[PDB]
């Protein structure tokens, strides 16, 4: 109970401003980046489990799952990857300077394509193209479940999780989509962009659709 | 944190034994009863909201939703009805003698059909036909979210909810299905039985299916 606030490294809060206020037209690349991160966290736990099998027991199923929640205008990208501890959330998701942050921005300025973001190692923030608020719910075998939240301001909060479903292991990227990005709540659109830029994913990508029984 | 244990009224733990160990063949009637209860809790909040509109604000959408969770061999029936407080869970779901409990059993003995259960006012326990463990996660506007759990023994537990997703208002019936009742995790089967016995439900019945993107 009760959150802790942290300030974002100055260049990182710069990137977010840049991304959130970026009339860019190829916004669909955010799914590519998030699915890509999901697959990377699944690789880690798998590789890591090569000499530590028990690590898998917390969730034997390796997968990636997208769940749109229309009523809340939310879209969630989930994975049963290695997950992150509270330290790593605070550490890697905000307070510590990141290698490619400044470079990408300059590249972006020189006319670079926003889809290069992933090549600069800061693709997670691409999510701010379609969303104006996000929660990173994560659970690592080495710690408890926590919620990392941000609205692209200058500070972010980390809270012990007591309000969300329990994920065996992994992360959930809960994106509160912009009022004009609701198209990513639609099954067709989602399926469309997953096929366009995510053909070589090694884990099953599951889409959760809700339908009224006729 | 930390659960409280309660004993079941003696006749009620009798009914459960009777139901769980009942070779009956028309087990699909459990969905009828649970959907029926869902629709009843939705009626209450609606009616009740006739003179207390704000009561709806906690969850403006009236609906019923079934979500099978294969990996956990779980099936959930959810509704955004009036929900129940901790008192009512302890009170109405176990400790207080119920009017039709003894009568149904006798009727069942005289050769009655198990699907009459709902007519005796004890249809909730029909769920024990396909499941051997259940959790009633509920949240009423008049209280906090709690988890009521049972395995058909002689006692049940009520715990303040800190491990499940937050439901605006309503109840979730999390049924841990029997090893031979997994057929209710299948979309076809589910859709089949909903159409068979639940044609006159006034609220949208939503089915949540998970599928791998081709
Ligand atoms: C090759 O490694 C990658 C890294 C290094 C990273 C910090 C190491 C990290 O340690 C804490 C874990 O190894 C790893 C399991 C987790 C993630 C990918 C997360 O994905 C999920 N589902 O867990 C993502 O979660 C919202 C979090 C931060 C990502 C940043 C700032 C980014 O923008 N780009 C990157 C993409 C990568 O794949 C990146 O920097
Ligand atoms: C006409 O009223 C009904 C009652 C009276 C009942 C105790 C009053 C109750 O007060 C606490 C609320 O008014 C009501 C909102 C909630 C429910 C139906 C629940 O459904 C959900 N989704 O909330 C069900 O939840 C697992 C709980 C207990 C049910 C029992 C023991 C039963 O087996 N049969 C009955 C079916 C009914 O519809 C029944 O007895």
């Amino acid at each position: 109970m009760a959150s802790e606030t942290f300030e974002f490294q100055a260049e990182i809060t710069q990137l977010m401003s840049l991304i959130i206020n970026t009339v860019y037209s190829n916004k669909e690349i955010f799914l590519r980046e998030l699915i890509s991160n999901a697959s990377d966290a699944l690789d880690k736990i798998r590789y890591k489990s090569l000499s530590d099998p028990k690590q898998l027991e917390t969730e034997p199923d390796l997968f990636i799952r997208i769940t749109p929640k229309p009523e809340q205008k939310v879209l969630e990208i989930r994975d049963s990857g290695i997950g992150m501890t509270k330290a790593e959330l605070i550490n890697n998701l905000g307070t510590i300077a990141k290698s490619g942050t400044k470079a990408f921005m300059e590249a972006l300025s020189a006319g670079a394509d926003v889809s290069m973001i992933g090549q600069f190692g800061v693709g997670f923030y691409s999510l701010f193209l379609v969303a104006d608020r996000v929660q990173v719910i994560s659970k690592s075998n080495d710690d408890e479940q926590y919620i990392w939240e941000s609205n692209a301001g200058g500070s972010f909060t980390v809270t012990l999780d007591e309000v969300n479903e329990r994920i065996g292991r992994g992360t959930i990227l809960r994106l509160f989509l912009k009022d004009d990005q609701l198209e990513y709540l639609e099954e067709k659109r989602i399926k469309e962009v997953i096929k366009r830029h995510s053909e070589f994913v090694a884990y099953p990508i599951q889409l959760v659709v809700t339908k009224e029984v006729e």
